[PDB]
């Protein structure tokens, strides 16, 4: 018994972007801390997809 638990996407996986996170970072705020960096850096290349189809 695994599968109906409320928590059965975090008590049960196998492969996850975070993994790379858990590499480089320390601790859980270095973790997640890595993890919002990511969406910064993901954000910053999305804004400059649009810019040369707009300018």
């Amino acid at each position: 018994d695994a599968e109906f638990r409320h928590d059965s996407g975090y008590e049960v996986h196998h492969q996850k972007l975070v993994f790379f996170a858990e590499d480089v970072g320390s601790n859980k705020g270095a973790i997640i801390g890595l993890m919002v960096g990511g969406v910064v850096i993901a954000t910053v290349i999305v804004i400059t997809l649009v810019m040369p189809k707009k300018k």
